[PDB]
């Protein structure tokens, strides 16, 4: 039947079930136990799924147990302490999209103030991680973006031109996302969120127009569109100091 | 850089054969092979395509990698000792049609034992249970949640998430039809159109895909219901395939 309606005081029931059968099974193993997400913000949806995070004693663990009823969705991780922090201190090219998570930490149990820990953790990243994955995110995704759409004017198919749109808006909001040093709220708010930034790339913000009204038919608009944004990433790139290095031809 | 360049496949090559090059004079004989995978891999490369190479090492526990541009072209090389390549290539995720067309798409220039075929030979022999499994973890851990996020829109929006939401729901439909039918994707670009190719698919995937591939997406209604008959497309399919774990319990562990 799908995912159905809850409300918040029963997600939360349903929380401290699974709280209790995870100190039952695990017991002093477990150090920490934490709702994140929209659960963790109070500001779960109608039909919102569960995340909760585990902070365990043992070395290396690292595993997950994530499941339906039929009726709602739950995931929960469980981390060793060492493994949790790194995760956390590990700057991607989606950060702006996973390490919400860590913002959004409501602590159920805890036996040695360990998800305040992880918080502080997440917060204190030095400004060259994210320069870092500015750098690569141009490289590794925007500049095969590229090659991709100027494929497709050559050689289509433009049948991948409205995916690819919007696939190239997602990773433009990840280049505003690590740029302000922000972690999106929900996935349904990352382009919105994303486009009220102040210091867009140009023509970001006329791309996302086309990706969230659902105007993708016009291939050529959209092609031109796409090249006008990744001018303006050149532009905003050199503006910012993001210098990717280009002067190396094999650098190793 | 002005971004991409125009290349042939035997500008590509003689790139490809300088790091070749210099990946033998760096790591000698801990290089037990270098192949070419991806478009170029597959002699199809258009003339933007970026360059992926791949590298067989002999080192234990050897994983990294270098990716890079010169302003005109991009390329990655994956470095891997053979085991932990091995494992990489008989490990099912969620986007293995994705990512695993590469262990059929290698390019051998530099192979000093059998090593890429060993590579080919692992990829193509993987257990159906891996895919079984992995389908029904794509369930849970995608289709399921993608379900509750456009029935928030439908009660609260935001309508300007759903065409992004229903391209990540046809690509997951399709990374469901690549894991049922064991076929690996060419390109990111013929993911829709091979998926929608393939026998058997949930019912209502078809219509799905017609938005996503022409770009209509912004009868938010329209979505809404194909993005609904697409879920109980994949109710009645998981249930006919036997894609289907008891989720009687509330906590089953
Ligand atoms: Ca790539
Ligand atoms: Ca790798
Ligand atoms: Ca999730």
């Amino acid at each position: 039947n799908g995912p159905i309606i809850m409300t918040r005081e029963e997600r939360m029931k349903i929380v401290h079930e699974i709280k209790e059968r995870i100190l039952d099974k695990y017991g002093d193993d477990v150090k920490a136990i934490g709702v994140y997400g929209s659960l963790g913000r109070q500001t779960d949806g109608p039909y919102s799924d569960i995340e909760m995070m585990c902070v365990m004693s043992t070395e290396e663990a690292e595993f997950s147990h994530e499941w339906t009823t039929g009726e709602w969705k739950v995931e929960v991780n469980f981390d060793s302490e060492e493994i949790l922090l790194d995760y956390a201190s590990q700057v991607e090219s989606d950060w702006p999209l996973t390490h919400g998570q860590f913002f959004s930490i409501l602590p159920i149990y805890d036996s040695g103030g360990y998800l305040e820990k992880v918080y502080q953790t997440a917060k204190s990243v030095e400004a060259q991680k994210f320069h870092d994955a500015i750098c690569a995110l141009i490289v590794e995704e925007l500049f095969e973006y590229a090659g991709k759409w100027r494929n497709i004017r050559v050689q289509g198919p433009t049948t991948f031109l409205p995916s690819l749109t919007v696939q190239v808006a997602m990773a433009g909001a990840m280049l505003i996302g690590l740029h302000h040093r922000i972690c999106y709220t929900t996935s349904a708010s990352v382009l919105t969120e994303a486009v009220k930034q102040s210091d867009l790339p140009s023509g970001y913000d006329h791309l996302c127009q086309f990706v969230m009204s659902g105007q993708l038919s016009d291939s050529e608009k959209l092609l031109e569109s796409l090249e006008n944004f990744w001018n303006g990433i050149q532009e905003w790139t050199e503006r910012h100091g993001y210098i990717v290095d280009v002067s190396k031809r094999i650098p190793f």
